[PDB]
Formats: C-alpha cells, structure tokens, sequence
C-alpha cells in the first residue's frame, strides 16, 4: 500500500515523455521495498504524473532489476472526485522483475486513503507491505491475558 | 589405522532468501572412551552411567 496526498494545484508536466530519469517529467516519486520468495529485496519505484484535472497516471518500475523494461505505459490511473476522495484506479496488481535467477513477486498495490488536497505539496504519508525475509527469535512474552507471543 | 566410513547427512539444511552462510549444528556417533564419572538412579528406577 501507498497512501499519498496529491496537490490539486500541481502542474501537468510539460516535459514528455514520462521517464524515470527526467525529474521534471513527473510530479512525485515514492518507493516501497517488496520481497520475492527467495527473499531478495526489490525497490519498487512509483511515479505520479498529473494528466489533467483530478487524474494522475501511476508508473511502476523495479529499480533492483537491470533487465526490466522502462515503464512507458501506466500501471494505473488515480481519479479523484470533486472532494478529493479517491474514486477509481486505487488497486492494481504489480509483478516485479527478477533477481539472481529467482522468481518475481506478484502483489496487489493499494492507494487506499490517498487524497487530492485543494492545496499542499505532494507527499507520501504511509507505505506498507506483507513481505519480509526472516528472521530470528529475539524475545518471547506472556501477555496479561496469557497469550504467548514471539518477537 | 583403518579409515572411518560414515554417512554424512545435511538434513534440515536450508537456503535462506537472505542471510550469511552459517552452520547451525553438527553431530556424529563417533568417540574414543572414556571412563565412568558418576552413576544415577532416575525417578523411574532407570540406572544410568555417565
């Protein structure tokens, strides 16, 4: 997941096309690190490009895979209503690249709770993922309801 | 002296997605005696030498 506050007053970038290497071809970049089943980290870059009023194209790219094709088509488009609430495009399946001969990760990316503010600066408030590479028992505890938990 | 011939097992070895190569355990059924140090009677009456 990635929760972003986007600025309704932002410009549509004049520099085309979108390119991960041209910093004035997009409005905002964020990152979320995901894992494959081998446990390799993939640093997934997420780019937001305002296309017109209330719509933002979203590109993704596995920055950790040198063989990955540069993103020329959007993974999704976020559409916000008049109140700046996310109305569509908020959920999209992403497939990573591959690292050191290991199979890619495939995950649902959610933009839930993202909003378009009347005025502000583009800003990522939160990211989250259910991926990780173990891992060793550090402590354990008995809670006051008797639940036993490992940390 | 004559060589030992043994089955070597890598049971429970794993390839982690990420970590450092690390041996967690080794074990063998070989040893050179050896002298009685203590003996005991357990609470089920089993008698064991140490």
């Amino acid at each position: 997941s990635m929760q972003i506050n986007l600025n309704s007053t932002d410009p549509v970038p004049s520099k085309t096309p979108f390119s991960v290497s041209d910093a004035d071809s997009y409005n905002k970049k964020g990152t979320v690190t995901v894992y494959d089943s081998q446990g390799n980290a993939h640093d997934m870059n997420v780019y937001f490009v305002k296309t017109k009023d209330n719509e933002w194209a979203v590109y993704t790219h596995d920055s950790s895979d040198p063989a990955a094709t540069a993103p020329t088509t959007a993974s999704t488009t976020l559409k916000f209503n008049e109140n700046g609430i996310l109305e569509s495009g908020g959920t999209v399946n992403i497939t990573t690249g591959t690292i050191n001969g290991a199979t890619a990760a495939t995950f649902s990316l959610s933009f839930l709770n993202s909003m378009q503010q009347n005025t502000g600066a583009n800003n990522i408030v939160a990211t989250n993922q259910n991926g990780y590479k173990p891992g060793d028992l550090v402590s354990y505890q008995i809670n006051n309801d008797g639940t036993v938990v490992g940390n």
